[PDB]
């Protein structure tokens, strides 16, 4: 059982890539998924539960809550590293039909080019994302979360006070999650510069 | 434990397919199946449970929530999935047993067909079911949803305003899915005239 | 690590089965179990939770609800499922037996019959466990839920209105479930006259 | 990868048992985990929670559920089928040593007895103990439930009227166990009787 | 896929074990585990939701809760078969790395001792550790549960009166394990003494 | 299917550690993660639903709490275990790459250095990190937890009393995860010590 077609596999998907990139870019997606799944998924559990306004109206905690989250933090993320891996993995599937084409050619007919510039597109597309999702981030929450919300939405009078639930835990992840993104952009731009001086240079 | 006869079969299965159909397609099939069990199914989670009407009446809140409701979006979009995938996991079986029936007359006596049309005809029952599913989703609910809902179902007197949990991100992600399906249907309406324009030039 | 014993196996269990038959009975197995661990089982998660009663009498709503549902849907389903695959399992252990003592023997010694009628037993009880299934379903419940419900058990006093959870969607599921359930009959009614035609005319 | 070993041990182990007793027996085994695993213990989840009694007294409740559950079904259940199968785990690791050492021995020195003690042995305790739970679960609580309790233990005030939760399904469940426990004991007696006619014939 | 140095390295790990440590101590473990996971862990579930105490003040049933159970029984066994078990692992290990590096030596130079102490001391520290386990439990609750508590920890004034839940159940299982847990302290103790008779006989 | 490429892998990875750093600092992590999976994540589930405060004000339970627990214990622990394992991850890819571009360059032109300061690095990072978790742990919280808040935070009116959940438990785990801590800091200190003596004596 050996696995050696995965060997050439791995080493025609990584043949323009640097040296750092083969260990850090690959851990980093680790570390990204466990700590997603493992800590923050736990602490936005009683978000809607837990969530208390000040009124005896029936009817204002759900407007309030609605308009105070239109979109989950958790969410938001999922959508965010699911949209930055496809990439990767159309370009490895397109490697895998090349790789079977070009051995049925070499065992039927003996009885720098388009490859580099998806990778290129690719590592592109992985930057617009990031950058994209950030900037959405930025637009409608912010970096940080208060304690106290005030509505001004029907049917509730005149105004409204509610409380959140663990805002100050929420901040951390939030924080550690931009800086993780922030890593990634920079170390997905450097192959760019590298990729771009090597064909320039030579 | 080399795995030549997974080959084999994959070969024969994608004997009459494009190029561009053999990733995108699959790729398709992976990123609808992670949102659907990640993001969307918790937020469905407390649909009856939020879900709250201004009234004394024992027994409005229920009929209301299922005059509203009469099926859940992710009950619906389990099922599209389901009746999307099975034709061509009949066809893979019909491919798999015409081999080993092959494979046992050469080995016996030694001692274009009926595939293209059972390929084609499950081309056309994917997009005819693709079609079915929108147009039923079109005509029950729409693609989106509105925070109060005006009941007028016995008992409840003379009528009653009910509210919603979370009405701003399922739209966000019926939206995201009303996308994928489309794609869905462009990708497949391509390959049948790929096919019928190589069977008619030649 | 080649899987030739399980090919023997396979084809020694479908010798006297017809080509259609290998193909369609096991998808629908497929179709059945995904369906029934995936969608309905959520559904029917608060069917005593959501259930209500108008009255102050406590323990009404617990004998009423015994009343409306002596069995769950979920659990009759599990067990005419379970009921209905067994056969198939038994007469495999006795194939791979006997195998093994025919190689034995072949080993040892050189140093149309029982199995059919076994066959057509299995298959004959497939199709009693079905129809005994459906029937008792139709004379214990029918085929749809209606939302009010009336009870005269004590210790309520004279009668009581009690109201159901998401009567509607049930109803569609107990369709779908209907529908699989006579589709399997009728293809496990085929193979009994093709094999009993084929046994006649030669 | 061949899997020879495991048919050695299992022939081994398998020496001493009738044709029909390899079948059913193992087929039941799976019958009564996935029975216990699937249905019965999701009717027991809200067993203490849904149960009522008709009072003030705080501390009435919990008094009277110790008193009219000492312990549940599901778990006595779960009991009854870990006492039953671990004797055939001792014989099968005593077989997998004596074939090691014998084949040492073998190698080393070349260069009906107790196993039949053993195996009666075990079948004897597996039906002292299927005996001994019937009979301790007769005594208890009987094949029955009853939706109505009465209960007069201290705090509770004279006597105090308790109701159950899914009285009726229990029963139906209760039943099918009964009958799945006799079988076995006569699928395990007749092994038995064969065993011993055989040594005393001949 | 021949699993032979699997072999290798249970032979040596169990040199100087006697033929019946190598069955119940193995099987023990299982059984331990399994009754652990299945049946003990849900009866514990509601320990803290369904305990009820007759008083209005506000604070005295957290702090009488947390005055009658410093730490719960579940939690404590899981340290005491994780304490129990440690040793085995470290001995496996040094065995492993032993093995290795004597196959190098041989391999690079031909181009009574130490590990029977480890497997005393090991063997002294799992009793010991059962011995401190037992001790501890003993001092701190006992072996059994009564239905009612008396508090006299502020807030509650001048007492309180505090009831359990399932306070009969869990005596039934505490007595299993304690005898499960003599049994294997005594099982261990055999080991030493027929190991130190063997080393000083010969 | 041998796995030696792995002990390969295994034996280069472990070139310059001691003997008894290959036992105890890989046992220690799977006494931890079991440790930490297994008994303390089940404590903390109810943290904040029993966590009570004395008043009518509401909005002070809320606030009170996310002054109390910024962040919580088994999050906190989440984090130190992924910060403190990266670094080894990162050198077993520096070393897998390493040693696939060996091999590469010993076919094809055939036809103490860095790794020492990688190994040197991690090591010191390690301790690193576990130092500065102690310190802001034990700058936060302490090493104990009392069962009396006292809470002076808006909207609450000159003062609150507060109530926690389960005190007396949590201190337990907390001191065993601090000796966990400290004893690994103290094994990883060893080697560092012996990698510079053996580094200045030869
Ligand atoms: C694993 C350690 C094995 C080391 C090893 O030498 O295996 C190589 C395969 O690498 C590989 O194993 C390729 C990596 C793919 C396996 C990883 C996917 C499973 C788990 C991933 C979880 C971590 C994220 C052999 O290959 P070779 O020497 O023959 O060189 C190809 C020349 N034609
Ligand atoms: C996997 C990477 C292995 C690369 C490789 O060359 O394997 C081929 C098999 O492909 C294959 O492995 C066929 C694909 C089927 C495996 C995928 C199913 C498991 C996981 C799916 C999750 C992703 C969705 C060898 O085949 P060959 O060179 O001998 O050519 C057949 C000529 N007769
Ligand atoms: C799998 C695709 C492999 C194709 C293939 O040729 O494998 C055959 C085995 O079939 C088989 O693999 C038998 C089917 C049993 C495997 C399926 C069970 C695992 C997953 C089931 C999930 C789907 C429901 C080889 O057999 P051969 O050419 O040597 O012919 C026996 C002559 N003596
Ligand atoms: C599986 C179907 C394989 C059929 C087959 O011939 O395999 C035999 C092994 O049987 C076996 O495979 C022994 C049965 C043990 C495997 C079952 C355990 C895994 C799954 C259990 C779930 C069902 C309960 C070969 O053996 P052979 O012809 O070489 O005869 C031993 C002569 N020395
Ligand atoms: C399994 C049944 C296989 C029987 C068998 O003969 O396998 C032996 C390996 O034993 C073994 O298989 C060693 C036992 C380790 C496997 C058990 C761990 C996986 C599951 C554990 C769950 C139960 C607790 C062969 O070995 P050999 O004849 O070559 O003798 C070594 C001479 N150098
Ligand atoms: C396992 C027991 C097998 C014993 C054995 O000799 O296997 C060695 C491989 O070690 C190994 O197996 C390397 C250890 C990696 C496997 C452990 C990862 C899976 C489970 C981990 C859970 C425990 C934490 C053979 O290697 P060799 O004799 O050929 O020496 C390399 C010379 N070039
Ligand atoms: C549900 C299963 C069947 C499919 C879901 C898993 C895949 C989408 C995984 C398999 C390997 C993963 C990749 C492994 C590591 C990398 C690191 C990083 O890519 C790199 O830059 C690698 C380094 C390089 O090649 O230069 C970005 C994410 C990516 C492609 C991952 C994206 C997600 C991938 C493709
Ligand atoms: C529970 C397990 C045992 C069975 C359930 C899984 C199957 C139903 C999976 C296995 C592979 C899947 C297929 C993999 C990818 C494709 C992409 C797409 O098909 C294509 O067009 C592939 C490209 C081509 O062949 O042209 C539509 C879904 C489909 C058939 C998937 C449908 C669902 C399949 C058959
Ligand atoms: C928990 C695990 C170890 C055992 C539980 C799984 C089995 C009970 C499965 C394995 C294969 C299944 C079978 C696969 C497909 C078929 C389709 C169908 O049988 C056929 O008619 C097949 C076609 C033919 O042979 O003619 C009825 C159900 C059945 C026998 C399934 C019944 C359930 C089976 C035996
Ligand atoms: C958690 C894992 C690692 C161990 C738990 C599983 C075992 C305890 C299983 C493996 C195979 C099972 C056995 C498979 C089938 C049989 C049927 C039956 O035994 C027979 O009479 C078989 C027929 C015969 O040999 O005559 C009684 C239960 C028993 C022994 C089962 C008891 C439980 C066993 C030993
Ligand atoms: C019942 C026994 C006879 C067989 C079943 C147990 C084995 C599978 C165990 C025994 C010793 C274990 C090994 C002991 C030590 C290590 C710890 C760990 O060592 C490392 O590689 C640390 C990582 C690093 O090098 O930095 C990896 C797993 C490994 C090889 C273990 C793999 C699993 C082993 C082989
Ligand atoms: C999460 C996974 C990767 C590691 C966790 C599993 C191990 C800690 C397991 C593997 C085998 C187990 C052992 C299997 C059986 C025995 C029986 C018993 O040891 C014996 O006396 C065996 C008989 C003998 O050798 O004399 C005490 C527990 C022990 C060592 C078990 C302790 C726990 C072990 C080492
Ligand atoms: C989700 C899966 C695909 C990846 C997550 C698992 C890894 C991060 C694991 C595999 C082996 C683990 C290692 C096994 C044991 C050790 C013991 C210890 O390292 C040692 O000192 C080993 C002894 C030595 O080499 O000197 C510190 C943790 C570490 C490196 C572990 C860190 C976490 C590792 C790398
Ligand atoms: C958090 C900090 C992560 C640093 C990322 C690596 C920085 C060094 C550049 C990697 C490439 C080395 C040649
Ligand atoms: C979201 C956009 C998805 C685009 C789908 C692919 C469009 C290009 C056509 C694929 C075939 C390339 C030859
Ligand atoms: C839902 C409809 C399912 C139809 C079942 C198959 C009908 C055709 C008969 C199959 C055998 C073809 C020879
Ligand atoms: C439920 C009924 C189960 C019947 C058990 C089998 C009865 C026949 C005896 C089996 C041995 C056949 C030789
Ligand atoms: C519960 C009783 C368990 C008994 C444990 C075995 C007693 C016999 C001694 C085993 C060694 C046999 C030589
Ligand atoms: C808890 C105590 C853990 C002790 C750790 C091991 C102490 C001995 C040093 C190990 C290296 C032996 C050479």
């Amino acid at each position: 059982g050996d696995w050696s077609a995965l060997g050439k596999l791995l080493d025609k998907v990584q043949a323009y890539s640097t040296a750092g990139g083969k260990v850090w870019l690959s851990v980093l997606f680790i570390f990204r998924i466990l700590l997603l799944g493992t800590a923050v998924e736990s602490a936005w559990g009683d978000e809607q539960s837990a969530f208390r306004c000040n009124t005896q109206q029936p009817g204002c905690e759900n407007v309030c809550y609605d308009k105070s989250f239109p979109i989950s933090h958790v969410r938001f993320w999922v959508l965010q590293i699911i949209f930055v891996s496809v990439p990767t993995l159309l370009y490895l599937a397109h490697v895998f039909y090349v790789m079977r084409k070009e051995e049925k050619l070499n065992k039927k007919e003996e009885e720098r080019g388009g490859l580099l510039r998806t990778y290129i597109i690719s590592i592109l597309f992985k930057s617009i994302f990031e950058v994209a999702f950030l900037l959405i981030q930025w637009y409608i929450y912010g970096f940080s979360l208060s304690a106290v919300y005030t509505c001004k939405r029907d049917p509730c009078p005149h105004q409204v006070d509610c409380f959140l639930s663990r805002p100050t835990e929420k901040t951390i992840f939030i924080i550690f999650m931009l800086v993780v993104s922030l890593v990634s952009l920079a170390l997905n731009i450097i192959e760019l510069f590298y990729v771009f001086f090597k064909g320039v240079k030579d």
